[PDB]
């Protein structure tokens, strides 16, 4: 036996050292999703062009890692359901990404801080 609960929350992806919108919150679409299933919380996002996100990793703002889990790497759409391990109450997330974008010859490695709408929230 397991619940589930599930509710919308919105976001922004910003630039390292700023609170300037990153082009990485042009790439997620929006709003994410909060998940608690048998009291474990996750943020769930979707990746555009998912084809380009080569690595993906989270970490709270004190630095601890927040595992992250493929629900569907979508190949038809190009998109990519991914769920992060999160704790109610965080605000943001920092995110080390590794984008890849060959026909370009774009290969780079960026920190962006994801700021969510409000913190996580405690569900039902
Ligand atoms: C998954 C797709 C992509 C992601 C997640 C992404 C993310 C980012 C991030 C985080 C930065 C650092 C500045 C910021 O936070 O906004 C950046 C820089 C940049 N990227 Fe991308 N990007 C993507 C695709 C592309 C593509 C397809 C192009 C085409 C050229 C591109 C061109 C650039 C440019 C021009 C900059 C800024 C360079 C400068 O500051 O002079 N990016 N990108």
């Amino acid at each position: 036996m397991s619940q589930a609960t599930s509710q919308p929350i919105n976001f922004q992806v910003q630039k390292d050292g700023s609170s300037e919108k990153s082009a990485m919150d042009d790439y997620m679409q929006h709003p994410g999703k909060v998940i608690k299933q048998n009291n474990k919380y996750y943020f769930q996002t979707v990746l555009n062009n998912a084809s380009f996100w080569k690595e993906y990793k989270f970490y709270n703002a004190n630095n601890q890692e927040l595992a992250t889990t493929v629900v569907n790497d979508n190949k038809k759409a190009d998109t990519r359901t991914i769920n992060v391990a999160v704790e109610p109450g965080y605000k943001s997330l920092t995110t080390k990404v590794h984008i890849v974008v060959p026909q370009i010859n774009y290969n780079h490695r960026y920190t962006t801080h994801l700021e969510f709408e409000k913190a996580i929230p405690t569900l039902a």
